[PDB]
């Protein structure tokens, strides 16, 4: 979801 | 590489 689907990281698989 | 590109973990790309 968009608020944590951020460009400024990432590997989103380790965030929620 | 194949030896540690295993199902026996994993997210190989930064795990060991
Ligand atoms: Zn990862």
């Amino acid at each position: 979801d968009a608020e944590f689907r951020r460009d400024s990281g990432y590997e989103v698989h380790h965030q929620k």
